[PDB]
């Protein structure tokens, strides 16, 4: 039994009173407001919110029964009697409270009937999490595979039909009941913690995810290299092994950007060691040499980081004698067994913990270590009375991986502020996207089930800021001999996710360098392919940074009308022009993908599919798995590099796919030196837009530059277009004003400047695309 007693107006801020105690209600957008019960006490921090003490003006109006509160997107309506507040985007009704708030900590709205609720992060329970209940604790799931009620990384948010995202702004060990208990309620508990939840809105779910990256926090772009080829395994054991690694990608013509050591490079056993983060120097005898002989051959070194010291480790006594370790109630170290031995946490809530673990990051990265893993930050085990400077081990845990990306994160930029860090971890928070957070879906098991379930993960964490979500591709845990067409399957799917990382436990090899002939004929040519579309995903990677729009986005963002498209978790787009379909069983020889209705071309075969809603049936071959490529896409590749660091655009190749069906089209390829963490804040790039006008008469092409271009930028680059799907009645090609004939013989085999392939259906025009504006006009 709850009412309205009083309100204020503190700095944008409205402060209500009721009969329980003081609700705080800020703005921190026009589309977002935190909602803070208990606002008279001491809490947690928030931890979701990027600029936690902001609060833009609102409009406050008061009537008989009820309160508003408008930001001018999102309004806050404040019924007194019973107390209820619900969120209306203008006048349509998002979400209202049941009882809302309780005592341990409770919040209850209701559900519409037929709301479908995405959100709680990794889980593998099906797209629509509705009719779930699931703690609010990272934690482990070794070897799953096609279900899991609780994994490495929970997100306290969802994200409804009804264009909302809710986040509990809570870092303790808690539950999500989403209509499970009872059918019309939405209910959120934690054991303790923050009582605050934060409520977005959007007219669409791109507008969505830029209010909810607003104010969250949007990714940092990371380092080029991100986007390239990975070696990694558990693990190399050797620098003699680390180096025969980077040896058979050259001379097995397989690019590589990045080298992983696993936690043997502080040890020779995989227990007892942790904690030591230096060396082993009987397996790594000359780890400067070792890193400066990649870095000569544009390969980076990561290495594996934990929380845990073992109190067998090299840094016990070193770490007690600092106070960087969590202590128990009595104030002395906290020691509990792990599966690695028996040690302590790391207390990066603590002043001391951070600039003990930060002093340790600066001495390894000043020898030459290029970026970061951080592994086990559920924390793996973390009992319940370990206590950290802020909190208990079961207030805190949900943000301890936070807290840890963002101590790295600021540790790296100050080291070297003109890099991109590059940190790569297991469990984090709702906002940590904001300090470069790439997550990983952990210990996934070696069967067709692990590799199904990873589109699921991936959008779930994509919809909700980790733009950067990936598989350790052919799967990590356990099997005795490898499962070729699983592990093929599983790389090819790798090309058209975020990070191209394979990894596994090292009885089975990870790496494709290391497969059969078959295997790497088919390989090869796709982990290539990842390279020369650099210019693809690197444009995908800078909107995500711009608006949060994820790299992977769900086949219901075609449309927005259509609810029973949120089901699906077996087809996406890879940026704006791709509908993927990976093969996630073995034999399958042909596939039913549910193409948005209009024109769609293979990708591989170049031919046109047309369709009114029907799905389309595409055969299978073991080569390639289904690509759908957009009618008016403009696909831009570059030649194809060994490594990043040789990347050039002074080529580029753009296939536009034309059809009379898309009359206005628009590319844009974001280019700037790969590195510097400003370019995007300086406008340090170099911004090609390409717009596409097709008539029944004509097609027209508008090619730009904007931004103030960087060092090394080409002046001119050399294009070769080629349009898919062009009309065999052009005669002439202007460009800016000049008129070219077209030939129509021999594009292949002469230095034709324009060139149709009747045979094909592809017009080749190369050209020069410099500084200024170019026209492309092709008229019948
Ligand atoms: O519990 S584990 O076996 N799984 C953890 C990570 O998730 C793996 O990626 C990594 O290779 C392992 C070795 O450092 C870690 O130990
Ligand atoms: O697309 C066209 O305009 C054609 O086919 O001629």
């Amino acid at each position: 039994a709850v009412f309205y007693k009083e309100h204020k107006l503190r700095n944008d801020g409205l402060v209500i009173t009721t009969n329980q105690g003081n609700i705080r209600l800020q703005f921190k957008s026009e589309a977002a407001i935190e909602v803070l019960y208990r606002a008279d006490s001491k809490q947690l921090p928030s931890f979701a919110l990027a600029q936690p003490e902001s609060a833009i003006k609102a409009q406050l109006t008061e009537t008989e029964n009820h309160l508003q509160f408008s930001g001018g997107t999102l309004t806050a309506r404040i019924q007194k009697r019973p107390f209820a507040i619900s969120y209306y985007r203008d006048s349509e009704l998002l979400l209202a409270e049941e009882s809302g708030f309780q005592v341990k900590i409770n919040f209850r709205f209701y559900l519409s009937p037929g709301e479908k609720i995405l959100g709680g992060g990794q889980r593998i329970l099906g797209m629509d999490r509705r009719g779930q209940r699931f703690p609010l604790y990272n934690r482990a799931h070794y070897g799953y595979s096609d279900h899991s009620g609780q994994m490495y990384f929970g997100l306290p948010a969802i994200m409804s039909s009804k264009q909302y995202i809710l986040v509990f702004d809570n870092s303790a060990s808690g539950a999500m009941d989403i209509g499970k208990t009872e059918s019309d309620i939405l209910q959120l508990e934690a054991k303790s913690g923050r009582s605050a939840y934060i409520l977005v809105a959007g007219n669409s779910y791109p507008s969505l995810i830029e209010n909810f990256t607003q104010v969250t926090g949007r990714q940092p772009l990371p380092p080029r290299w991100a986007l390239g080829s990975f070696a990694s395994r558990f693990g190399y054991r050797s620098e003699a092994e680390t180096r025969a690694t980077v040896q058979k990608y050259k001379t097995e013509d397989f690019p590589l950007d990045t080298i992983v050591l696993d936690l043997y490079w502080f040890g020779k056993d995989i227990k007892g060691h942790m904690g030591n983060l230096d060396w082993d120097k009987e397996n790594f005898p000359t780890p400067l040499d070792m890193m400066a002989d990649f870095k000569q051959q544009g390969v980076k070194t990561v290495l594996i980081t934990e929380p845990f010291v073992l109190t067998s480790s090299k840094r016990w006594d070193d770490a007690v004698k600092a106070k960087a370790l969590a202590k128990d109630p009595q104030g002395q170290p906290k020691a509990f067994e792990l599966y690695f031995g028996n040690g302590g946490i790391i207390d990066v809530f603590s002043k001391e913990g951070s600039r003990w673990f930060s002093s340790i990051y600066k001495d390894l990265s000043k020898q030459g270590v290029a970026g970061w893993w951080g592994d086990l930050g559920e924390p793996e085990m973390h009992p319940e009375d370990t206590q950290h400077a802020i909190g208990d081990a079961d207030t805190v845990h949900n943000a301890y991986g936070h807290r840890w990306a963002e101590m790295l994160y600021q540790q790296q930029l100050d080291q070297f502020p003109e890099l991109r860090p590059f940190i790569m971890m297991r469990a984090g928070f709702v906002g940590s996207q904001r300090y470069g957070m790439i997550p990983w879906t952990g210990d996934v098991s070696r069967t067709w089930g692990g590799l199904a379930s990873q589109v699921e993960l991936a959008l779930q964490m994509s919809l909700l800021g980790f733009g950067y979500i990936h598989s350790d591709l052919g799967g990590f845990a356990d099997g005795e001999t490898l499962d070729k067409e699983m592990y093929i399957r599983w790389l090819q799917y790798g090309v058209f996710q975020p990070v191209y990382r394979p990894h596994g436990q090292d009885h089975i090899p990870s790496e494709p360098v290391f497969q059969d002939e078959e295997t790497k004929a088919i390989l090869r040519p796709l982990v290539k392919l990842r390279y020369r579309m650099l210019p693809y995903i690197y444009t995908a990677a800078y909107q995500n940074t711009l608006t949060g729009m994820p790299l992977m986005r769900p086949l219901f963002f075609s449309d927005e009308k259509n609810p029973a498209l949120i089901d699906n978790k077996t087809s996406y787009f890879w940026g704006d022009s791709l509908l993927v379909t990976p093969i996630t069983q073995a034999g399958v020889e042909s596939v039913s993908i549910p193409a948005p209705k209009g024109v769609w071309f293979d990708f591989w075969k170049d031919t046109r599919y047309q369709t009114d809603g029907a799905p389309l049936t595409l055969p299978t071959d073991l080569h390639t798995i289904p690509v759908l490529v957009k009618a008016g896409a403009f696909m831009p590749y570059v030649p194809a590099v060994s490594t990043t660091e040789d990347y050039r655009s002074d080529s580029l190749e753009i296939h536009y796919y034309a059809d009379a069906s898309v009359p206005l089209a628009q590319g844009e390829i974001f280019e700037d030196d790969g590195k510097d963490p400003n370019s995007i804040k300086r406008n340090q790039f170099d911004l090609l837009t390409l717009q596409a006008t097709h008539t029944d008469n004509q097609l027209h092409f508008q090619l730009a530059r904007t931004g103030k271009g960087y060092r090394g930028m080409p002046e001119r680059r050399a294009t070769t277009l080629v349009i898919h799907n062009a009309s065999d009645q052009y005669q002439h090609l202007d460009i800016n004003g000049k008129t070219i004939a077209i030939a129509q013989a021999d594009c292949a085999s002469t230095p034709a400047l324009a060139c149709y392939d009747q045979e094909r259906r592809q017009l080749q025009l190369v050209f020069t695309w410099g500084r200024e504006a170019l026209n492309l006009r092709l008229h019948k």
